[PDB]
């Protein structure tokens, strides 16, 4: 931050002197000179380049030109206007958030006029930081504490060894100084809750809209265990969702409650819906309390809004239908639905307080936003206990927190306040719809096959699409409307291979090959397998990452078409069997891959799979509690009809559960075996595509072998 | 690391030149050149400067005296001697790990001698350094895999706005990129156990003497809940230690168990003694099963060793007389016991693999090592379940690891192999050793009063000193032989203000005076109360921070002889209250707050509160679900006898817990309730001394009230 | 007050390199390095100089000439000795006021040595000066109160006319602007004996044993008319 913008030049002598003079000034303090051109230059200026904090203009020639646009992106931004004898204001220039500093041009004073620099700069940067990121900053420069924690302090032991020495000067001095605990006064404790951690849970949650926002920090999976462990008594009841994360499965295997799980929607593609509104009814969650054994009134919630795709629900009709006191939404996906108006009325905390009820939300921050790793929060919007809740984050919190990770935490909500932090939101949509008119354009122009969006036929509107029931883009089967939204900046692309009715086709493409091709260049693609194709267009994507996306795409066209070898296309797969991937062109393997899909019959086997329930016999909390006495034997796949299993099965594709620890495969739930025997035939005849089971054991003769209870 | 010694000079010419050639080709590179003096120059030269990687000198001239003490103090050190026509080696020389490299006096070849510098050093820093650590430095500068998270994507959404280029060029470019996830496939996954995951468990287990253990991110308070989760279904019997700490009370408030508490020893200056040998009988624990309601047979025994003041155990006689197939050791202080000879026989990873029993050990690393905190190890010594204590670990950890402490977490594992990694345990114990004899040295030379380290009468070994039956300085009434020892580095100075055999004394200066003069030039006290004191001198602590102490209290006699006021010794304190501490001088408070101790009798209140443990009605798990329903009521602090609390009393000073959530205070537990109501009265007139407990609310009145449930 | 001294030279090579890298890291910082000789050469830069404010001496080899004498002249001045492996104090040097501020050997950190020479020095300035002129060379560096009392405002109307212009280069910019009035809220007033100046009446009173010292602006020719005014009633006697 110590750039200085000098705009324009009125040809006289006496006002380019002293600018001049104060260029050999300003650099005796380190900050660096540019000379913009025209007015359009001076706005390329601080959008394209934030660390900009000074524009120097002639107030009698740009006095309405200049305080209206920059006043649109950064308000606090200083404003080193030089006004002359006849200058005035302007009756538009009143509902203006500016910063005027008036100067003259007088010979010799440009030391003072350098001194005035430097401390309004110190002005911006004590502002836009928030005070417990201002006191960590101010304790590195001004900071003579002996016999602290940790042992390092600041990397004293790592000079004295010489391994130690390496791993200190790659980050920097001013690192390890800023990893300290609780063992300053004017910092205060995380625990306590006082001091600087005081005003920052209230500064978190006055911008995204809450009552009180904490800082979790050991990412969002922790997060959730927290919410389950106020609302949810021993021997109660919880409506958990179906596609619950990791973290969540884990949460009913350590709590003595009784989960009941939904039925979403889903299509052929793999892309799961949501929840439908009548699961929500009076009638519908009464009636599942007499079929489950030992089962209450359900007193505590978790909706996943939104899923691992991206797809919005309405918090408009859940508030006012669902009658639970403790509604939780699994936020790990949007943190941004506030900044912005097509997203009012969407999430929790959209709207006001409802009577009678809480929400609570984890709303990630290492995902799709700008801080260190193992970062979240938890919202609360309601009246509850203070002093009965603080007892169940200290027992996931460690008592010496990370002080590098809470002031990133913070900043993320600080990066976003005001006008110069909603177009980071407003950019990634438009950055995104963008990149979704380019595919339909070389679509049609294009000479044979290309990608699809899964989007509807008309995007010319920029805002959520809902999804209707007279549409086929979705292809959801019986779908709710004004209830399942679309997420703009979350394109999904649809590879050819199947058509718009739910069958398959002649010729196509599976997602795998692509996912491993896109590789090569740099791309991981986040969720992959059947002809999906899921990405991440967040503000870290900037104009440079979302156009290299789509160079790399049209280079999959044209390897293809000329019909070119495995070795001169993917040599990392090559790589892994050079015997078998020898005479094997691009043409060859992506046939036979199409022909196993349509054998085996994928889109049959998987809808109706993951549709029906398993029966559940146990809890799960009781599963997790005979693994510990060591009743637990691995037998076959093959062999295991009627038994309970002690892990989730988490079959890739897709990525959601199948079977959760303590339920039984009967007769009922046929299907659901026959899904996971269809992958450990399709998943052994071609190296690379082995079959992905967080649960099944791989042995020495190509079986897969699970883990269940003893009778 | 480019530091380049070069040794003696011998004054002829063709040696020297090609020195002068390659000082300037050197350069080129970036690195340091410097000149020694004589042999002794040298060796100053590796234990101060860390930085040093190059030692070239005369093979002819000192053959012997360089390759034997450098040897002692770095294995992997390159050594760029140069030798003549009639060199060889020396019998003397074969067992030690050096690294020789020979070259010659040819002019003209001084720029191929640089390239094999250089690529020496390259080969030196992938040496040291672990395969994760190697490859997390080799991403940074070779990668360019875009949509992966987190969403920085290092730091490029804070090059954007002007409030994130602070944050971004504070730490360094190198901090940012480093800061991935499992979104990479050369560098595996952290919940996979694969890759280089998979080769760093095994190698940091064999630096600290085991057979496997995992990287907690989240510090030590939440690896002992991955533990305890292991070994104690729901309704067992686990053996937990009373001075447990508050992450150790939640285990307990997690989990339906029923624990059993002991009776650890106690003197009357507040030093935590131990758990006596009778306690670890088997008729000693078969007999509290008959008399605690629901208590089947422990299985689980929770050992903290050492304690918060710093007294190791005897493993020795614990894993032979206690029969418990899971035994625990908290080793919160004192992960260096290994690289030590007086450290044998002292911890559970020394030794050997004891049958039909298991080892747990959850070593602090930002405590008292050099890394980022939220950093802890599982240390598992035994034949365990691999299917089974995976998914335990997996309940309280992230699917997204933050690898800026991974790395960390195993580099401090790294700078322990090795001589350059033994000094830093031993080099710590002799400046401990030394800062005790300056205090005995500096006490009968003095005039007047002086400060005392809580040691033995002799002090001249290097070793544990043993707590034995016959010695005064513990004071711990019938002690075991050969079971407690001292922690050489945990100093423990004693102020004067009480006698030798209990009592109290007319003069007398209370610890917590002392403990705010410290905190004013820059010195952060661990522990402080009554007359005694506790400071961490791990390997951090170098000869600078070590005499900065010595020098403190040397000035606190100053100013407290020549009778000083309070405004010109404690500013800090002056701030709080004007008024009050006017015409106050050093000698007025230091009297006043002294007789308060002895009229309140503090040493008698405080060891009958401690021994006598209230009644525990129900166990702790219940006492948490109680609190959920809303059941809770605030009482006074003199109306609560016969009731159930809901927190636990954590009372400043000492620091361990008084009475367990879900005890209750009855008539055998008199002295318990007396030892809350002496606090309130002390820490009430003389403003800056107020009463710190951990579970009471200060009201506006003055009485404390507490939290407990309804009837 | 920029000097500082190195006293002593041992000889060696791992002592005097972090001198010589610490030499060029002090001068970035506007300070001027000196070398004394030997004891006596120290002692005469402190009562004839009164610029310095460091002294850079090896712990083990003047241990007890240093510490006594330079505590006898300035109480107060920071001493930056570098102390080695066996090093301890002395039962003699309990009862003398000094600064010792302890550092090590190492290379590459003489950066950070020098980050804590100025942030010590400024520890010295602080100490030394009142809290009434502390607040009057803040407000200078610090300090943007338009619209307030006297009206040059720190010279502003001499940057005007050709003939001020003499008049206001020849103190200097640091003096009109520590011409203020009571127009300045963190500074008081001298009539209300309130905030700084409350503090100057008992800083003064206390040195030169009294218990209410004033500040009298019109030297001490208008000071005995004032004490005049108090113990003369009308037709009365005065001696
Ligand atoms: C990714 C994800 C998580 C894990 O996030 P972390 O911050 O790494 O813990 C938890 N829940 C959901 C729904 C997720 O998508
Ligand atoms: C300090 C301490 C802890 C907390 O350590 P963290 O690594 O910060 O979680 C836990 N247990 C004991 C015994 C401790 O002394
Ligand atoms: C010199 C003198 C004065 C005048 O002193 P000023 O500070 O200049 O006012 C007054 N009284 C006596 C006895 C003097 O000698």
């Amino acid at each position: 931050m110590n750039v200085i913008a000098i705009l324009n030049h009125m040809g006289v002598y006496f006002k380019e002197e002293p600018i001049r003079e104060l260029h050999r000034a300003l650099e005796r303090l380190n900050f660096q000179i540019v000379y913009p051109n025209d007015r359009d230059d001076l706005l390329k200026l601080i959008e394209n380049n934030a660390r900009l904090c000074g524009v120097i203009f002639d107030w009698d020639k740009y006095n309405l030109e200049l305080c209206e646009e920059i006043s649109k992106m950064n308000e606090n931004l200083p404003l080193y206007a030089f006004a002359n004898t006849y200058s005035t204001l302007d009756v538009s220039l009143n509902d203006l958030r500016l910063q005027i500093s008036f100067f003259e041009y007088a010979l010799g004073a440009a030391e003072d006029i350098a001194n005035k620099i430097k401390q309004t700069t110190d002005e911006y940067i004590n502002t836009i930081l928030p005070p417990l990121t201002k006191a960590l900053f101010k304790y590195v420069r001004e900071g003579k504490y002996t016999f602290c924690t940790p042992g390092h302090m600041g990397g004293t032991a790592f000079q004295k060894s010489p391994v130690g020495s390496l791993f200190y000067d790659f980050f920097g001095p001013n690192t390890m100084k800023s990893d300290i605990s609780i063992s300053v006064s004017e910092l205060g404790s995380l625990l306590d809750h006082s001091g600087p951690h005081k005003e920052a849970e209230q500064y978190i949650a006055r911008v995204f809209n809450a009552d009180r926002s904490y800082m979790v920090t050991n990412g969002t999976s922790t997060a959730n265990k927290i919410v389950g462990m106020y609302s949810a008594p021993a021997g109660s009841t919880i409506l958990i969702d179906r596609n619950c994360h990791k973290s969540l499965t884990h949460l009913m295997m350590m709590s003595d409650v009784t989960p009941i799980y939904f039925r979403p929607t889903r299509n052929a593609y793999g892309i799961l819906g949501g929840i439908p509104q009548s699961e929500f009814q009076h009638a519908t969650i009464a009636k599942r309390v007499k079929e489950t054994p030992n089962a209450t009134w359900p007193v505590h919630a978790v909706i996943t809004n939104s899923t691992y795709d991206g797809l919005l629900y309405n918090t408009d009709f859940i508030k006012k239908t669902l009658d639970v006191k403790s509604i939780h939404f699994d936020s790990a996906w949007v943190p941004y639905t506030n900044f912005s108006p097509i997203y009012e009325g969407k999430c929790g905390m959209s709207g006001g307080r409802v009577e009678g009820k809480v929400i609570y939300e984890t709303q990630s921050t290492h995902k799709l936003l700008a801080a260190f790793s193992q970062a979240s929060m938890i919202h609360v919007k309601g009246d509850v206990n203070e002093e009965t809740f603080n007892e169940a984050y200290m027992m996931h919190t460690t008592t010496s927190p990370h002080y590098g990770i809470v002031a990133s935490t913070e900043t993320a909500a600080a990066m976003m306040k005001g006008n110069a932090g909603k177009r980071l939101i407003n950019g990634s949509i438009e950055r995104a719809i963008k990149f979704r008119k380019e595919i339909k354009r070389l679509r049609t122009e294009s000479d044979g096959w290309f990608f699809d969006v899964w989007q509807p036929d008309h995007i010319d509107t920029t805002e959520c699409w809902p999804l209707r029931s007279d549409s086929t883009w979705h292809g959801f089967k019986n779908i709710d409307n004004e209830h399942m939204y679309l997420d703009p900046i979350k394109v999904t692309l649809l590879t050819p291979g199947m058509e718009k009715d739910g069958t398959m086709s002649d010729f196509g493409i599976p997602a795998s090959i692509v996912a491993k091709y896109l590789d090569e260049h740099g791309i991981v693609v986040e969720k992959t397998g059947p002809y999906n194709l899921l990405f991440l267009f967040s503000i870290g994507i900037d104009k440079t990452k979302a156009l290299s996306l789509l160079r790399a795409l049209t280079d999959f066209k044209r390897a293809f078409d000329l019909n070119l070898r495995v070795k001169n296309m993917l040599p990392s797969l090559y790589r892994e069997d050079p015997e078998f991937y020898e005479n094997m062109r691009i043409q060859e393997l992506a046939q036979n891959i199409h022909k196993l899909i349509v054998h085996h019959n994928l889109p049959d086997l998987m809808y109706r799979a993951f549709e029906v329930l398993p029966t559940m016999v146990m809890t799960p909390y009781a599963a997790f509690q005979k693994e510990l006495h060591g009743m637990t034997e691995e037998v076959y796949l093959d062999e295991m009809v009627g038994r309970i299993n002690a892990n989730m099965i988490l079959p890739y594709p897709p990525g959601v559960p199948l079977v959760m620890p303590g339920e039984m495969i009967t007769e009922e739930s046929r299907p659901v075996l026959e899904f996971l025997q269809m992958l450990c035939e399709i998943g052994a005849h071609y190296p690379g595509f082995e079959t992905d089971i967080h649960g099944a054991y791989r042995q020495a003769d190509g079986r897969y072998t699970v883990k269940v209870l003893k009778e």
